[PDB]
């Protein structure tokens, strides 16, 4: 699985193991070794969110399975959890994109997952 | 709905209130109160359009629905028209992706819109 | 076409030329003529895969057509193969999510391409 992050919080605000806390947190979640997770974070981001600059954010969460309506409800909680207790940020300004990615549609190592 | 845009126009080119108008555009363009608008625009970035390092931009627009042949045509039209305005940016060096998102495929507030 | 990489590699370890050698190499797995491949390469980022923190990448390739099985494993050969090369990455640290497009999904000059 592959999550990222996009805000505009900046990047002194982000805490040391914030990666890894993600990396760990999202293994459990998946139910995937951590060997799978990819994580990638970018503060200073020039955004609004409902037209405040405000703390917010904008995520992305792609996994060849394990997404569906109560697994991305789950995660959702899980992330804006993090993000809150983290970075400060208000549930209410955090969108989490979720993609179910086909095998053949993932690229790895040369190849794909197919 | 959730408009991002990626650029190699520097930073001081993207006129004070340029995410404000996306925001208030996107409201009026997509039907929806501007609070679930979030826009993001992304300078100074190392990108080619065609083999050429002139202006361009690459963007995505992500919606619950408003989405489809017709309405992404007035996006195009309105969407290249401001980046044209205010960027300086030619609208034969922009590419828009528009997604069609399932509500339970977004993530918000602790849980997704299904 | 369209392909975004992401990485923890620093900006001077881009070689110049990098965006040229992919758009040309781009062209030539894809079909697609150069005017029409617009790459983006981002680094300097804050990342990790599999939890640690060496050189990798999270890419993106979206086009319409020209995305299926074997076209992917191609790709991914190829563009592993670069950033192996290029940017010292290796293929087991980089991820690509393939996108094919719908015509009536993708704007560019004022329209789509349905
Ligand atoms: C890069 S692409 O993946 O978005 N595909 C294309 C990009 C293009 O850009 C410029 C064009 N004309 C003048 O410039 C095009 O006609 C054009 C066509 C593209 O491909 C198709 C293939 C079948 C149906 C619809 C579109």
């Amino acid at each position: 699985p592959m999550f990222i992050v996009n805000t505009n919080v900046p990047r002194a605000s982000v805490p040391d193991g914030f990666l890894s806390e993600l990396t760990q947190q999202l293994a459990q979640a998946t139910g995937k070794p951590p060997q799978y997770i990819a994580v990638h974070v970018v503060p200073d981001q020039l955004m609004a969110f409902g037209g405040s600059s405000e703390p917010c954010a904008l995520c992305s969460l792609h996994s060849i399975g394990k997404i569906g309506g109560a697994q991305n409800r789950s995660y959702s909680k899980l992330l804006c959890g993090l993000l809150a207790e983290r970075l400060r940020i208000s549930p209410d300004r955090v969108y989490i994109n979720y993609y179910d990615m086909n095998a053949a549609n993932v690229g790895w190592n040369n190849s794909t997952f197919a």
